[PDB]
Order: C-alpha cells, then sequence, then structure tokens
C-alpha cells in the first residue's frame, strides 16, 4: 500500500552546483521514484532536482544537516 | 527539466465525489505507471486508474465542461 495522493519524482540534474547561500532545505525523492535523488528547496522555494552521488550534492546535505 | 514531476504509485479504491473536483491532468509518461490525476478544490492531488469506468466517465465529464 502507499498513499494514492501524487508524490514527487525526479528526472534530470541539475548540472551544476546551487549557489549554496541559496538553499535553505532538502529532502530526498520517495524510494517509489525510478530514480534516486536529492531536492534541494531554495529560498524563493523553487524545488531543483540533484544527484545523490555528486560529492558537492553530498557536502551540500551535510551541510544543510548541521544548519 | 531538473524540476520535481509528480507521479502515482497508487490509485484510489473508491470512487471520489463528482462535486468537489475542478479539474484533471495525466501524469507525465516518464512516471512508471500510468494515471489520471483527479484535482479537487482543496487541491489535494489523487491519482486514479485510466482503465476503470467512473474514471472515463468524470474525464468525459470534465470534457464536456
Ligand atoms: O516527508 C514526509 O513527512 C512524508 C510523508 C508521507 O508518508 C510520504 O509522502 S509521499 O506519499 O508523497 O511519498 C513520504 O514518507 C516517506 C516515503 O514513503 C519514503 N519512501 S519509500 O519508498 O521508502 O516509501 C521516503 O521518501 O521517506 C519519506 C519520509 O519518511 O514523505
Amino acid at each position: 500500500p502507499y498513499s494514492s495522493d501524487t508524490t514527487p519524482c525526479c528526472f534530470a540534474y541539475i548540472a551544476r552546483p546551487l549557489p549554496r547561500a541559496h538553499i535553505k532545505e532538502y529532502f530526498y525523492t520517495s524510494g517509489k521514484c525510478s530514480n534516486p535523488a536529492v531536492v534541494f528547496v531554495t529560498r524563493k522555494n523553487r524545488q531543483v532536482c540533484a544527484n545523490p552521488e555528486k560529492k558537492w550534492v553530498r557536502e551540500y546535505i551535510n551541510s544543510l544537516e548541521m544548519s
């Protein structure tokens, strides 16, 4: 069983690092999705898909978990 | 694009009340499961199976405007 409401998934990854200071939150997309992914929420409240295997992505996450 | 896309992994079991649905759309073909999304006046996005009869009827209804 699972939510019958839509769930966000990512089908593309932002090619380069987003400005760290423009990011306030992050979350991993559901494991139900075909692609693993990190979604960064910017201070303008935009949601950007990123590759969790990328070094900058992991560092941003580590940083965010400290703030 | 690197923006998120809504996908469906389960279909609502029973027919939603027709009265509170304002529109509908089909989830992206990129999603693994085919699906119709009914958007309620409270903006909930409910997943439904396109093959279901009530689903097709609701769609036809929304198409007749
Ligand atoms: O973040 C949440 O509070 C959250 C609530 C809902 O239970 C789920 O939202 S969803 O139906 O839109 O996906 C989701 O819960 C879980 C996911 O189910 C997990 N994915 S799974 O494939 O292992 O099931 C994963 O993404 O973690 C979240 C939060 O614990 O999100």
